[PDB]
């Protein structure tokens, strides 16, 4: 099953589970999967493994 990512607003430092770097910024720093909670950059979304 593919992930179901949504734009998310993080309130504590959160790293991208795909590429390892911090999700930088004040708002809308990345995407969170509705089902497994994975956090990724907007631009990392297309590159993550599709097994949720
Ligand atoms: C500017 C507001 C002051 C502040 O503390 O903002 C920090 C701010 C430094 C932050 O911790 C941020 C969360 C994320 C996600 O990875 C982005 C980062 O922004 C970022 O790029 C850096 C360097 C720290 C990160 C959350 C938010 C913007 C809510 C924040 O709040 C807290 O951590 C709560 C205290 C434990
Ligand atoms: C439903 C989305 C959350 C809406 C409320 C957001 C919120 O303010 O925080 C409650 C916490 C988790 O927030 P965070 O996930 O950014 O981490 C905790 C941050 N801090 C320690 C400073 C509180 O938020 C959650 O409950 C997590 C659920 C995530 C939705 C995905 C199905
Ligand atoms: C969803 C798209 C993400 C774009 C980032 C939007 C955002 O909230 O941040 C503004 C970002 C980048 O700025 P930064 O998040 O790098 O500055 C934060 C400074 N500090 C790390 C010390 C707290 O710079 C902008 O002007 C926008
Ligand atoms: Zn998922
Ligand atoms: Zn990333």
């Amino acid at each position: 099953m593919p992930h179901r990512f949504k734009v998310y607003n993080y309130m504590s430092p959160t790293f991208c589970d795909h590429c390892g770097s911090l999700l930088w910024g004040l708002v809308k720093q990345g995407l969170k999967c509705e089902d497994c909670g994975m956090n990724v950059h907007h631009k990392c979304r297309e590159k993550v493994a599709n097994l949720c």
